[PDB]
């Protein structure tokens, strides 16, 4: 554990830590990403409905 085992470790803990911190992250996202995922949804199947399967086509 002398060089980068301890290290990796750290690495693996902060890793693991922004990580567990990154889940709770997108915890609160249900609620923001909400603001403009659910409804936007919506706003995509119709900019989809014929935006994008006819004029665009996505291509």
């Amino acid at each position: 554990m002398s060089g980068g085992g301890v290290f990796t470790d750290i690495l693996a803990a902060a890793g693991r830590i922004f990580e567990v911190m990154v889940e709770g992250h997108w915890e609160t996202v249900g609620m923001l990403f909400d603001s403009l995922g659910k409804g936007t949804m919506r706003i995509n199947r119709n900019a989809y409905g014929s935006m994008g399967g006819g004029s665009l086509r996505g291509s």
